[PDB]
Order: structure tokens, then sequence, then C-alpha cells
């Protein structure tokens, strides 16, 4: 009902984008509240910077790594768009928390290599994923190639309904101690990327926290969080709009967040 039109909706943004819409929405126990392809692989992008520092967290709640030790790099760490990194090059050094921030708030690609290089490469993100109930989403590459995002390719993937629960378990499940999970729960709200997307098509009033992602071949994705009349909600959206402009990939993502709105709005 709400479901057909969320999904007529979806389908129209599809035709007349030429896109495809991967969307998830469940509540903070995993159940599902509406999806489109939602089991479709798509490449994740920087959507993983924020199942990252989940990752990071659980081992800083664990006493296997610390928050403050200082990870030292030199010139060889700097990607394109390292904005943080770029700045503390000089210094010589970025934190595990630096880095984690401006992975989650920047998308700053150096400084995810750097905590790539520390916590043993996409072989221990993936092992994450697994560890908190995931067995779908897979790094298998680091900056820049991850995104490479080839039509087919099943290397550095997810699905929404996967990245949705997984969302959901980070914020919400318990996977880090509530310390933690409030810090990297503030840290979504204060992300820097994500103006032009989701958040755009949100009420003004819900609370809302997000990772961006963009990859090659028409790749634009949002995942996080939002609190819409007092109910919690986790989110996976990932798009796929080759002949699109950048700008209107990001209007795309919006509009999706529209269609949302209007679903939950109408779901009681």
């Amino acid at each position: 009902s709400e479901k057909l039109t969320f999904k007529t909706d979806l389908e129209k943004l599809e035709r007349e984008k030429a896109a495809q819409i991967g969307v998830a929405i469940v509540d903070p126990q995993g159940e599902i509240v509406a999806g489109h392809r939602m089991a479709q692989r798509f490449a994740m992008c920087s959507t993983f910077k924020f199942p990252l520092a989940a990752l990071v967290f659980e081992r800083i709640d664990s006493g296997t790594e610390r928050g403050d030790r200082k990870l030292s790099y030199g010139p060889d760490m700097i990607v394109e768009w390292s904005p943080a990194t770029e700045r503390f090059l000089a210094s010589g050094h970025m934190t595990v928390l630096e880095a984690a921030q401006a992975a989650v708030q920047l998308s700053d690609n150096g400084a995810t290599n750097l905590l790539l290089r520390e916590i043993g490469g996409p072989a221990a993100m993936t092992q994450y994923f697994r560890k908190i109930g995931d067995s779908v989403s897979r790094l298998d590459r680091k900056e820049p190639e991850m995104n490479d995002n080839t039509p087919g390719d099943l290397r550095d993937t997810t699905t929404p309904i996967a990245m949705a629960r997984t969302v959901a378990k980070v914020l919400y499940g318990g996977a880090l101690t509530s310390t933690s999970t409030h810090t990297i729960e503030r840290w979504l709200i204060g992300n820097q990327t994500g103006d032009a997307t989701l958040r755009a098509g949100f009420p003004k009033d819900w609370v809302v926290g997000e990772k961006t992602g963009t990859c090659a071949n028409g790749g634009r994705n949002d995942i996080g969080f939002f609190k819409a009349q007092e109910r919690d909600y986790a989110v996976a959206v990932y798009t796929t709009a080759p002949k699109l402009s950048a700008v209107e990939r990001d209007e795309l993502v919006a509009s999706v967040g529209q269609v949302i709105t209007q679903l939950i709005l109408s779901t009681d």
C-alpha cells in the first residue's frame, strides 16, 4: 500500500533517470521496513568507511587498539582526496581517532588506507563484517581501486539489506560500548559530505546521520540512520546512474530521500 507507492515511485525514478536504485530500511533490531532491490549487489565505495570506523572502535573497546596511538606516514600514503591526511602530512602522523573521524566525516582516502595498514587490510575489514553478523559485505581492495565499480564485479560490494542491518548493528545492536556508539553516531550526524544527498530529502526535524559513497561508472550511495517520530531506523541507499551528472546523482539520492520520507510518514 504505502509499500506499492514506495516501489512505484522508485521504479519511476529508475526509469526516467536510467538508474538502478537499491534501498533497505530496517528497525533497530534489523527487521525490514521497506526495500527495493534490497539484495542486489552494489559497490560500497566510501560507505565502507563507516564500518571501518566501527571496527576501529571495537578494537578500542576490547583493548587491542588505542584511540590516541600515533600513526606515522609519509607522502606515499597520500591518495586522491586526502584533505586531512595532507594537512597532517608535515606533522608526520595522525592518531587512530583522527584518521577514523576524517575517513568518516570527510571521506579522507589516505586516512582510510592508514587505518587499513594498521588493522590488517581488506581481509580484516571483511572479517569484522562477519563478526557483526554480516556475511555479504566484502572488502577486497584499498583506495582508490576499491571504487572501480566494474560492471558485474562482486569485489568490494554489499547489499542494501546487509549494509542496513550492519548499520543497525553498530548503532542499535550492541556491537560497540555505549560510549563508542554515541561517538560514532555523533560523527555520522556531523558528516561533512552528505549535505546534498539523503539528508536533503528527509524532513529537517529528523535526526539524521550518514556516510556517502561515490564510485566510478555512476555509483552514488548513502548509508546511515534517522530518527523520525521517535522511531529509530537504519537505512542504506546505493544507486547506479551512469549517464547522469554528479549533481543529478546527488539529486537522485535526495529524491530517494523523499520517497523514503513518504513511506515512513504513511507507516504506522
